[PDB]
């Protein structure tokens, strides 16, 4: 799981969730999509 308080790969764009690397942000950010997705708690965009 979350094994490691700061990680540091070789991309610029690497996934915090996971721990998965990706090349461009676009792939990241519909990536970490995988892992979002959950009752509402708290108001953050509306
Ligand atoms: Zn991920």
């Amino acid at each position: 799981g979350s094994s490691g308080s700061s990680g540091t790969g070789e991309k610029p764009y690497k996934c915090n969730e996971c721990g998965k690397v990706f090349r461009h942000n676009s792939y990241l950010s519909r990536h970490q999509r995988i892992h979002t997705g959950e009752k509402p708690s708290g108001p953050s965009s509306g």
